[PDB]
């Protein structure tokens, strides 16, 4: 089995909007984050890459989901933490990396955001935990996925 590199994703979830960033340099939605560097704990790298690449603060993070991502013809692989915050200290801030914007949970740009979103997303809004794992060949194309609802992550 491959080696794992450690990631987090923060998704910003308030009763009736979700925040995305956009990739400027790209054109793919998605939470925020970043690789966990030495010696933080992964609750704590997922705080400082939303506050690094968004502005926003947040005093804690629920832990939702763990996705592990397989690239074709890439030797690592993903190891993503996914955590969620109702709680929002800030407004968000457009960089030359990423742009935020609010969607409504009617309007979900799932068609633009990372194919795995599709599945998983549908659990974070109903409050259900989970474990996942996609392997992709590029940016667009599953090979392969598993995905479990679980009681604790
Ligand atoms: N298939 C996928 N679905 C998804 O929803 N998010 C994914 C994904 N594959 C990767 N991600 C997320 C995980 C993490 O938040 C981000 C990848 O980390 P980055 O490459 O943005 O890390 P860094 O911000 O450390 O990198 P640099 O800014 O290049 O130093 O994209
Ligand atoms: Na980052
Ligand atoms: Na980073
Ligand atoms: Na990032």
């Amino acid at each position: 089995m491959k080696a794992s590199r450690l990631y987090t994703l923060v998704l910003v979830l308030q009763p009736q909007r979700v925040l995305l960033g956009m990739k400027k340099r790209a054109g793919r939605w998605n939470g925020f984050g970043g690789k966990v560097q030495e010696g933080e704990t992964i609750e704590d790298g997922a705080r400082r890459e939303l506050q690094e690449e968004s502005g926003l603060t947040v005093d804690a993070l629920h832990k939702v989901g763990q996705i592990v991502f397989e690239f074709v013809g890439e030797p690592e692989l993903m190891d993503v933490h996914v955590f969620c915050t109702d709680s929002i200290q800030g407004t968000p801030v457009e960089s030359d990396e990423m742009r935020p914007c609010w969607f409504q949970l009617d309007q979900i740009p799932f068609k633009d955001m990372w194919p795995d979103d599709s599945y998983w997303f549908p659990l974070l809004l109903q409050k259900k935990k989970f474990h996942g794992y996609f392997k992709f060949q590029g940016q667009d194309t599953i090979l392969d996925y598993t995905l479990r609802e679980v009681d604790t992550v």
